[PDB]
């Protein structure tokens, strides 16, 4: 699913990451831009071999089983197609526990390379919220 900018921004805030950790909702808009352009079926491949999935990009290093990825973790245990579905709730659920882990949204390289520091409140202009 291809989401729109503002219906991405609600579904988010449904689901509860207006503010996680206190991180606003314009970051998390910003950062499923700059990950995925706001596509759930985005999959690109790292260097060390794991993949990103899903409209934010989380990682098979780590976080999901894509049963390709030796020497990696599930900490979200689930699937890494999970992470592709028209739904976000397994991405979303998944970047809580992220976010959480120590290093905020610094874990994710876009937001860092283009989000962090920057007017992120512009992500939700015009959104009805």
């Amino acid at each position: 699913k291809v989401f729109g900018r503002c219906e991405l921004a609600a579904a988010m805030k449904r689901h509860g990451l207006d503010n996680y950790r206190g991180y606003s909702l314009g970051n998390w808009v910003c950062a499923a831009k700059f990950e995925s352009n706001f596509n759930t079926q985005a999959t690109n491949r790292n260097t060390d071999g794991s993949t990103d999935y899903g409209i934010l990009q989380i990682n098979s290093r780590w976080w999901c089983n894509d049963g390709r990825t030796p020497g990696s973790r599930n900490l979200c245990n689930i699937p890494c197609s999970a992470l592709l579905s028209s739904d976000i709730t397994a991405s979303v659920n998944c970047a809580k526990k992220i976010v959480s882990d120590g290093n905020g949204m610094n874990a994710w390289v876009a937001w860092r390379n283009r989000c962090k520091g920057t007017d992120v409140q512009a992500w939700i202009r015009g959104c009805r919220l």
